[PDB]
């Protein structure tokens, strides 16, 4: 018999993910069906989003050869029925206070930093780059969490050294670029560009570096349709563009310029978005989401 979620201690709330203590050495990492757009957690959940993103993370953990925090199978008996398929039993780590970001393409705050300074996170780049320009080699563009509402702050390699040590910073940089490169090539082979990605790592009892959190989800990574990749313009979000377009379209009644919370989504937009998540998962993994476990 699976335990109730109420049997575990809630330790951390993200906007979209939850974390619970299972015992002294294990956590329960829970994805919800909540979706964020324009830095708002929207009223309307995307059905099965938590399950699909959990399935995606599990796929990529298996694709990569590096140590990760998974501590049991997706149907581990310690996982409550209520969160089955969207929760993982993981090893408790000492988390390193660095957002480990790799960028294979120049967009978002990376592009903005470049347009302001000619550099991103200490990397002085060629002149003449622009929106969605390919970056070769991919860049390690680390960041640190800021206050509750604020975006992460981009920092350079020296900042990472000061946070975790010189040898460890080297290790973070190398592993971040290595696993990003591997996953990005895999996805592109299936017609999806992983434009960038954000990792969190922790350290286990033996001092080993361990990949944690979620990996290569469309929340942790910019997913693009490769078939429509066009450097020089903003690429559509593979998963979130229907949501973005509706929210900023004539039917929402919402003004994004106002920092007022957005209205709920049409059911059909939520269902369409769910479909996009399933398509991305199935294309990348070569698996069927209908086989993924659930309540
Ligand atoms: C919800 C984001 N978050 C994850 C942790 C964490 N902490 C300790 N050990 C771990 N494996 C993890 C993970 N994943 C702390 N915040």
């Amino acid at each position: 018999m699976r335990p109730s979620l109420s049997d575990y201690q809630h330790v951390a709330s993200g906007k979209v993910r939850e974390l619970y203590r299972v015992d002294d050495e294990h956590l329960l990492f829970v994805a919800t069906d909540r979706i964020s757009a324009f830095d708002f957690v929207l009223d309307t959940p995307i059905p099965d989003k938590g399950r699909i993103l959990t399935a995606m993370s599990v796929f990529f953990f298996g694709l990569l050869t590096v140590p990760n925090h998974l501590a049991g199978p997706p149907d581990d008996p310690r996982i409550p029925e209520e969160v089955l398929g969207r929760a993982l039993l993981v090893r408790r780590l000492d988390m390193l206070p660095v957002e480990c970001v790799a960028r294979g393409y120049l967009t978002g705050s990376g592009l903005l930093d470049y347009q302001r300074t000619g550099a991103v996170c200490g990397h002085v780049l060629p002149q003449g780059l622009g929106e969605a320009s390919r970056l070769d080699p991919p860049l390690f563009t680390p960041a640190t969490k800021a206050d509750i509402g604020e975006h992460d702050m981009n920092v350079d390699f020296a900042a990472v050294v000061g946070l975790v040590g010189a040898v460890r910073a080297n290790q973070l940089r190398d592993e971040t670029i290595k696993i990003y490169t591997r996953a990005a090539a895999h996805a592109l082979h299936k017609g999806i560009i992983l434009a960038d990605t954000k990792f969190e790592f922790g350290v286990d009892i033996e001092g080993n570096l361990v990949l944690a959190d979620e990996v290569f989800t469309p929340d942790s990574s910019r997913y693009w349709d490769a078939a429509h990749y066009q450097p020089g313009v903003v690429q559509d979000s593979f998963d979130k563009q229907f949501v973005r377009n509706w929210l900023t379209g004539p039917e929402s009644g919402w003004d994004r310029a106002s920092d007022t919370p957005p209205p709920p989504l049409p059911d059909e937009v939520a269902v369409a978005t769910r479909e996009r998540y399933i398509e991305a998962y199935e294309r990348i993994s070569g698996l069927s989401f209908s086989d993924w476990i659930g309540p």
